[PDB]
């Protein structure tokens, strides 16, 4: 069975489709020049069959199915994991920020998040990439950038819908009780919304650094964190990288332990290394950090933005 | 993971009825078959651009006619989807004895025949009345029991198939066959079909033959009646044309072929029919033969203008066939 929203249907039933298809294909001893290029197209017309939960006509394609096959197994994601995450239950609505985009999702279990991008920006997957696929390959699969699983392009009613699926940078269990948005940049805009005033507000720059920001990681993980980050915003350097920024979640424990008490009153702390990432301890007093770079794809030019970013974040930890 | 075959054909077929099997298991079974689903169809257009092309045509189209009446089909003559999908997917289905094209899924158990936009027609006009006399028979008859109706199409070019499980069995080797008509003496035998591989023998040819043909008494009993109500059923319709197809099997002589092959194992280097699986078999009143028997072409001097009508033939395909076996 399917979802609420026809798209959200076409979704499933085309990553479910696309990674059985896939499951028969052979996993190559490499990824040849021509898989940066391919893609895989399925249009759908089933009359007074099948339609309880699908449109009875609607396409879906897969933009270079090969790649990103693979970036899955070298971000130790198994396709059948990624599937069920996508097809077992419809995926929930997150919160599509109040500016440029348009939706923002995440799979039943909060692994991943199907954001809807632009077809500019399928444009600019496709232009980085093979470059990211070979940063990938020399850091196996350890980096603060966002890590691709999937893109693809749904159309029901002739209206193409563009999505890019991935691992996220909050964990599926744990709940983040305060967000930010990190951009580095010399002071513009960051800083008090209507957002301050929400369900759960995305502070900015100088919202986070007024707070004098407790971020204490130790300075044995701190030190590899700030490497990774290093060598990333070096990377989108070496790759003209339209304005990226830093997300940051904070999860405090004692206030999780409340809200986990109320719910179990009503009745009557760790994340996972792998299956649940990006995370970071706190060196004491129970928290854990959520960190990674974030719009990779799409006020002075952006090569300059990489020391500046850096040494932002440089600042953070402790 | 599972690869494809030799002619593009084949490979659009195998990911067609893997594709659609795949997909009819996640529509759930109705309680009944309401009036549309005898009007229904799926669709799909396929067009890969450096993918997955190793054995499938980078673009082609697939088409299901019916999916849950066939579907239902299915159970009703007793086939499990998944058995039904591996025989098709699982090795590329060899070719027959084509009579235009004759296929066998590599199990022999299924035939896959390449039908005319005319039959495919044919099928959706009988599908319903066909339907419900297999829900009146229980999946016993010896009219032939479709079991799936597509259309592939590659460059362009349409190809239309009929799947259905076959006369002879997947198991037990047709030693001689048959293609029993009925009609009135006429092109009652066979020409270059004597030839030298399995040939299809005519009325005449199993005639003069002195055939012999022990079923019993028991199972005489239950192949005439089964026999009275099908041929009364095409009657019914309008269908005729058809005929009824005989193969026989030599025990004594599968034996000796078996032997050889197990022979050469030794010098260059149980036995009959599953009523269930093998069901059109009958065995011989004397422990000797098996006769694999059903009606089989449902769709498509003097005075030629003015010959025999559909109830006309009925009573002759049944008073025929009535005399072939003791």
């Amino acid at each position: 069975f399917r979802a609420s929203e026809p798209i959200l249907s076409v979704l499933m039933w085309g990553v479910n489709h696309t990674i059985n298809e896939l499951s028969n294909v052979p996993v190559p001893v490499m990824l040849m020049p021509d898989d940066f290029k391919a893609y895989s197209k399925i249009k759908v017309d089933n009359h007074l069959f099948n339609k309880e939960n699908l449109p009875s006509r609607f396409k879906f394609k897969e933009y270079c199915p090969m790649v990103f096959r693979n970036l899955r197994e070298r971000f130790g994601i198994d396709d059948q994991d990624y599937q069920n995450s996508v097809t077992r239950s419809a995926p929930i609505n997150s919160d599509s920020q109040g500016r440029c985009g348009t939706r923002f999702l995440t799979t039943y279990d909060r692994r991943f998040v199907i954001k809807t991008v632009s077809s500019e920006d399928v444009a600019e997957m496709h232009n980085i990439l093979k470059k990211y696929h070979q940063f990938i390959v020399e850091c196996h699969g350890n980096t603060l950038l966002p890590q691709f699983l999937g893109m693809y392009r749904l159309t029901v009613d002739g209206v193409e819908t563009y999505m890019v699926v991935t691992r996220n940078v909050f964990s599926h269990r744990l709940t983040v009780h305060r967000k930010y948005d990190l951009k580095g940049s010399t002071v513009a805009r960051e800083a008090s919304d209507k957002e301050k005033a929400k369900d759960l507000p995305t502070f900015k720059d100088n919202d986070f650094l007024n707070e004098g920001q407790k971020l204490h990681v130790g300075e044995e993980s701190k030190k590899n964190f700030l490497e990774k980050l290093k060598r990333d915003v070096e990377f989108l350097a070496q790759l003209k990288i339209m304005d990226y920024s830093l997300l940051v979640g904070i999860h405090d424990v004692d206030r999780a332990e409340q809200e986990e008490m109320e719910v179990e009153e009503r009745a009557e702390d760790p994340s996972v290394d792998v299956y649940a990432m990006k995370s970071h301890e706190s060196s004491p007093k129970k928290e854990v950090y959520f960190m990674a770079i974030i719009d990779i794809l799409t006020t002075v030019n952006p090569e300059q933005y990489s020391k500046r970013f850096n040494e932002f974040m440089s600042n953070i930890l402790t």
